[PDB]
Order: C-alpha cells, then structure tokens, then sequence
C-alpha cells in the first residue's frame, strides 16, 4: 500500500552492552546521517543516507532534524486501572493497595470509565516515548477489553490480560477462579494474536491468589503455550512473609510459581527486590525474565533491586525495565532509567568494600553503572528479548516493526541545553550520541520526547 | 515608592508539621482567596481578601488565578560552578570530584565564563521555584565575586562564599590557606549584610581543607561572628574514611569542625548520610544544621539520609533541603522533594521489624514519611530555621520579604490533571490544598512553576 522513509540521525543496539565491558560501543549502532525505509508499518531497509536512498530511487523521505532516533521504549510493567492515582500518600505495598488501589480499579468494571481511561493510558504511553507495554489490568473483563481494543485502533503491540484476584481483596473486586478461567479464556480467544495484541495469563500475585486460581493459570497455560504469563514476585518484605503463610507448602515465592509449571519462557515476575541468588538462577534456567521498576521500588519503599545479580554472566537473568504506575510515579522509562541509575550507584557503594569488605564484590558492583548504553538498550533491544518479542521489535532492524521515538536532546530543565553543549550541537559519533542520551536520561525527563512513531505512522507530536 | 497587593490562593507555614503528628493541618495556613499586601518588596498585611482588600482601599490587585500560591523554595546547597555539569556518569562522591568537577570549576577563574554560569545558574533558580540559595563556588574570588553582583541586579536573598580546598584536588585548583583568609576578608567586607547578601565561611570539606585552611575558617569566623559557615560533612564512606585520616587527632567527621569552633549557630553541613546519632545530638545542642540532598545521594550512591533521626524530638536537629547541582541532577526542590520521599519511604521499611525487628522503631519509621506539609515546610519555613533566615523568609508574615511562586498544579505529566481531578478543580480546602500538592511533587515537576516572584516583583513566569 505504501511505503515511506524516515531520514535523520539514528541510534540502536545489535547486542548487549554488558556482553562488553570497557567497550560497549561495539554493542550500539550509530548513523549520523541514515535513513530507514518502512513498508506498510514494516522496516526494509536501514543503513546510512546515500546508500539507501541509492537503492530506493523515489520514496518519500520525511526528515526528522535535529534530533536523535532510537527504538520505541518497551516497559514491561504497567497498572491500566491505576492512570489516575500514581501518587498515593503514606503507604508502603500491602496497606497502599488497600488503601488507594482497590476502591479506584473496581470503577474501571463501568465500561466507560474504562474507555476513559485506557484512551488516558495510551496517551500518556506515547507522549512519554512507551510504544509497547505489558499492561496488568483489573478483575473484569471489560478493562481488559477496552484496552485491547483502543491498541487496535493505533495498532500498537501490546501484551495484556485478565489480571485475577482470589484473596486478600474486597470481596466485591476479587473474583471467582471459575469466571477467571471462563474470561481468560474466551479473552484469550477473541485477542491473543490477533493483529499486535498479545495475551497473558495474569495471576496479579500469589500473596492474592489461591492455589485454585493459580491452578487455573496453569490449565490456560496448558491449553494455551503461546500465551505470556503476567506477575508479581518478592517485592516487598511482608508481602514475602505473607505469601509463605498464604502458601505454607513452598520454600520461596518463586517456587510458588514453580508449583504451576509458570515458570519459563514468556514468564514475568515484576519487581526481583527480594529474590534469592537461587530463585535468580533458576529463572536464569528456565528462561524466565524479572521486571525491574525503580521508581516503584523507591515510591513504595520495596528497595533496591539487584541489578547487578541478575546481570550475572554465569547466570544471566532475561529483563525488561518498568515503570509500573501506580506503584511508580512516573510514565516515561526516561524518567525510570533515572531511579534505574540511582539504585545501581546505592548498589555499587554496598558492594565495594567500602563500609563492609566481606560483602564486597567488584565484578557486580560494576554491573551496577547503568551507562547511556546499558540503560537505553534495557528498555529497547533489552527489553524486547526479556519480553520475547525481540523477533519483532528491538531495533531497526529489517522485518521488524517500525514503532519510534524522536528525542530532542536539548529537552528538560533549563539546564540541559549548556550542559548538552559541551559534546557545539549534533552528535557526530557514536560516543556523542551515547554521552548526549544519558543526559537525556539524567538531565532531562518526557520532554526530550519529540515525536512517537507507531508502525511508520506518527502518532504523537509534542506542541 | 510603590504598594501592591497580591490575590488568589494562598498556602503557607505558621508551624513545624512533625510537631503535630496526626494533625499536620494545624501547622498549615490556608486561604482560598487570600490578599498579600507588599510595599517595596516587603509584606505589610496578608490574610483573606475582603478583610485585607477593605483594609487597603486602593491598592493595585494583582491577582493570580488558578494557582497555589507559596513562599519562595529554600535551597540551602548548591555548587554554583557545577551548574553545566549535572550528570556526570559512573562515579561515586571522591574520584567523581576529580574526573568530572574540578575541571570544570576551574573555568570560573576566568570572569567571562563565571559571569555567564552566575546568569544561567541563577535563571536555572528561578525558573524552578528557588528564590533563595546557600551556594558553593570555586577557590577563585571570581565566581563569588560575579554571584553576590548578579543577585544584587535581582536583588535575591542569598548565601555564598569564597570556597577554599587545600588537599586532595589539583594543584591549579586548590590555594593556600593565607590566600583563602585574604581573599574571604576581603569578600566579606565587600558583600556580607549588603543588600540581601549575606556570606559564609566556606571550607569545601575536611578532606579537602588541611588543619591550616579550618584554621584560617576559625579566625574568619571569629573575627566576623555575624557570618555564616557552609560545609559538607559525612557524605561518603570512602570520604569518611580518608578525613579520618587526613585528621588523625579526631574522633567523628563533626568532630574535625568542632575542633576549630566551626559548629554552632548558622553552621550547615551537607548530606548527613553517615553521620552517628552522637553527632546528630551534638548538632541538635549547639544549633547547628544539616542539608538533606536526596538526588544527590541517590546519584552518587552515597546512601539513605537517616530523616527520621535527624527530626528526633528529643534532639531535634535543624535542616534545610538540598538540591546540590552537580551531585543532584535536579535544579528544581519540587524534583528534591520527589527524592527526599523515596528515601524516607526506603527507610520506612527498615525501621518498620517486617526484615529485621531488633532495629525496628515504629516512631522513626513514622517520622520518614514526607508529607505534602512536611515536605513544603521543609524547602519554606524549615529550610529557613534552618539556615537562621527565618526572620526575613519562611512565609507571608508581615515584615518578611516578599519572595513567591505561583504553582500550577495541572503542571507536568500527562497523566497529572486527570490525577489531581479526583479532588473537579481549585482546592477549597487546606487539606484538599495539601493533597494537590503531594501530586505537585510526586506527579508534577517545574513545569509546575508557573511564576516566580523577588521582592514583590515577578522576575518569571512560565512561556
Ligand atoms: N507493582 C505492584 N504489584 C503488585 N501486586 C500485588 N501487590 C502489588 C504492589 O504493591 N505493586
Ligand atoms: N555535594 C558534595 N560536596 C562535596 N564536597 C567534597 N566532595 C563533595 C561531593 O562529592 N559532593
Ligand atoms: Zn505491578
Ligand atoms: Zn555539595
């Protein structure tokens, strides 16, 4: 049908950057001046200007300036239902979902309030630099529905669910094991593959599910093996206490799990922070994949996960950064890379021997710098990979789909631009480019995001 | 010379909000439609708008509408010189210092170059909500010289001073103790009481100060009692561990200061982070205070601030707020107190027993937990307690100066608006007033600075 190419500074990986200590250039691609070439939503062609535009006679470039072009952020930890309270006051996990999480996702049970707030959602996503997101959802059905559904309109890939809730909830939001496999499945049916939406078997966690309901995760799993599995995992202290108790015949939270034959590839615990060097080395295994959320874990007081654990060479652990709003206060994975960054330099202190030598460790410590390359590959390539679907997005390149983001590098507080400066202006190598996206990580926030592509169509614009 | 008075909502501090646990309101001051009457810079009458208006025949109204209106932000710690170079990569506190900041400070020896960052670094300020600062220079009179000129120009409330550094620094950098004393007599005679200007003594830090400079800082602020004494104290392990040695005749870090009568009265130490709970009741008795720098802390890894020692009422210890440019990323104390909840919310959780119940403390865990009335308190009223100003700023009382900021909170995000509807719009109530502006901070960042006044006088205002 058609066939458009977009011109302009570029910037991807091709491989993993902690693959390469002290020479993490070799994992990212840079084309000062390149030109990439979608069909129908659809990359085919990438590589410097003139030897593309060579081999494509008469496409219609449009020429993004000024700017420097990456791969659309992937956050693999989105709450639909919690759009409108991402601040709540004074609680860590437990009493906060009580408290402020609850009495607003039972409102999304109205098919209009949902409808409102999935368009909201969505919204916030492109205007932040989020093309693609594992979204959890609430207990009914219609959330669900019309999230999927508005994806479609924008044709964005997504992964969702029907997020169940057996225990520890207000019986009017909780909801029957049976209906949940009832839904799930007939959700399963009418979304699951169709077009970019992706489903996941969601059992919101084991703290608020009965092995009933978890039982039933692994039935729809069964029936369904191309289905994602969607969860939470060690994220807060008493949240791991209670889940023991709740679950008296398991040794760890993830063993929990294990117990349902969930773990494996297409499985996603949100938020390690309290996982064992065991439990990190059997998801390595199993191919499981652990979401990190920073800002989460700071807002609700979890901790600090640990990145430099699960970046373990010996047992390397598949991840994907998230933002998990609600729990996290910000929309951007810019903004999540800044907490990201902050919570590997706490780390980085702790395992240098600096106040305790027996813990020290200097190979992990590290892991723990979240450098331009480490950081922005966690939330494109990275993340592309934890969430297997790396074979359709992660870069650009050619077969995969075309979902972008044009940041100014410029964008932020007041000081950004004086201290960019100090790379005159656009970057010319690899290095600059890399040195100007931390402090878009760092100095700036969703404001250095200037223009949000979705499958060759440009969906969003900042005024 | 001129009178006008200022209409719309305003919001402020009479009291300490950790003085009245459960019953914070009491320490606010809240008024829907409020009047502040200022002649030449300087508040004569506030309270509500008939009783006020009526009081004042014809006096020019200027009213704001829309907007939250609360004194000037108090930033007792930022590093003039460092205002470009915000989000240096890889380092914690020390060799940080060495790649990324000296050579960068060392620019401000030229007066061209120093004469700019003051400008910027001063627009920076007020573009994000901060009217008055206590700030860090470089070792060259230069740059203390270009920012008492310039925040004369705009006639800003604001401390500083020649920052003299001995070892541990390059050579072209550091200079000598006799120089320092010369240089800094000579300053205070120029700048300190003239205007809003007022000066500090300024040791960078112990392990940078041989026992000659703290010397010299001694006979300065003996010889000029009235004038302020700016420092950093406890901020990394690594730090802490080199002053120990640098100063083998001490015991603890507060130790070195007090060893040259630095501590007391007007005396303020940045990031407490590994301070012992001797040092913070020594503090708490001789009147001396400390600057909580949570972005900074986070960035380089320092650590968690311990928040609820630090406001033990049983030795209460006096702060102010940091945003520490350089060390932080954030010019703006609504990004500060963004940070300053994330950590206060991490040591919840360490004090609550749910990991280990020998250290819990459910008082100290309650006291981390930064409200809307804690937090605003703390970059207003607290932060100006905190650095003895509190005569001249802290809130609209009349007599004080009149410095404000008119506070949009549908500012940032996407998402904010939809958030802060829960409450349809302007807050009718000192608690509904309170609950916007938690979203202010958390939700929000100085895209919620809509305007900035200085003396009376509206020096920004958002494009
Ligand atoms: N992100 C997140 N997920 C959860 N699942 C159950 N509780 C929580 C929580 O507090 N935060
Ligand atoms: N804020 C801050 N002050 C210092 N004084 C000496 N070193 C440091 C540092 O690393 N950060
Ligand atoms: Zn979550
Ligand atoms: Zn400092």
């Amino acid at each position: 049908l058609t066939t458009v190419g977009i011109r302009g500074t570029f910037f991807d990986f091709v491989d993993d950057p902690w693959k390469h200590i002290g020479n993490e250039q070799a994992a990212a691609r840079f084309h000062q001046d390149g030109l990439m070439v979608v069909t129908d939503g659809v990359i085919k062609a990438f590589g410097p200007y003139e030897k593309i535009a060579a081999a494509h006679p008469g496409v219609e470039i449009t020429h993004i300036k000024d700017r420097i072009i990456v791969p659309g952020f992937i956050d693999g930890h989105i709450h639909l239902p919690q759009t409108r309270v991402l601040g709540a006051y004074g609680e860590q996990l437990l009493p906060w979902l009580q408290k402020s999480i609850y009495p607003e996702e039972i409102k999304y049970k109205d098919r209009n309030y949902a409808r409102e707030g999935v368009k909201r959602f969505l919204d916030a996503l492109l205007a932040a630099g989020t093309t693609t997101c594992q979204a959890f959802t609430s207990s009914s059905p219609v959330a669900t529905e019309e999230l999927f559904e508005e994806a479609s309109r924008r044709n964005m890939r997504v992964i969702a669910g029907l997020t169940g809730i057996d225990r520890n909830a207000p019986a009017e939001f909780i909801d029957t094991p049976e209906n949940f496999y009832r839904d799930s499945k007939r959700l399963i049916a009418q979304y699951h593959d169709k077009g970019r939406n992706l489903y996941a078997i969601t059992p919101r966690f084991a703290f608020g599910a009965s092995p009933e309901l978890l039982k039933a995760c692994q039935r729809l799993k069964h029936e369904h093996p191309d289905c994602w599995v969607n969860t939470h995992i060690s994220e807060n202290p008493a949240e791991c206490s209670g889940v023991l108790v709740e679950h008296p015949d398991c040794q760890d939270y993830l063993g929990v799990y294990e117990k349902f034959d969930l773990v494996g590839p297409k499985f996603s615990g949100g938020h390690g922070v309290y996982l064992s060097n065991n439990e990190f080395r059997r998801m390595s295994k199993k191919g499981a994949a652990v979401v990190f959320c920073p800002c989460s874990n700071l807002f609700l007081g979890s901790g600090l996960f640990r990145l430099g654990r699960a970046t373990d060479p010996e047992h390397r652990v598949k991840m994907s950064f998230g933002t998990d709003v609600g729990g996290g206060n910000r929309f951007s994975m810019i903004s999540v890379l800044d907490d990201a960054y902050k919570v590997g330099m706490c780390n980085n202190t702790l395992l240098d021997g600096s106040i305790d030598p027996s813990r020290k460790d200097l190979a992990e410590a590290e892991r723990n710098k979240l450098s331009p390359y480490r950081g922005f590959w966690s939330v494109t390539l990275g993340g592309a990979e934890g969430l297997y679907i790396d074979d359709k997005l992660g870069n650009f390149e050619p077969g995969k789909e075309a979902d972008f983001v044009a940041l100014d590098p410029n964008g932020g507080q007041l000081a950004q631009p004086w201290h960019q400066s100090l790379i005159g202006a656009g970057p010319r190598t690899v290095d600059e480019a890399a040195s100007m996206l931390f402090a878009v990580m760092m100095v700036g926030d969703d404001r250095c995001v200037d223009e949000t592509w979705v499958m060759g169509k440009r969906l969003y614009k900042k005024s």
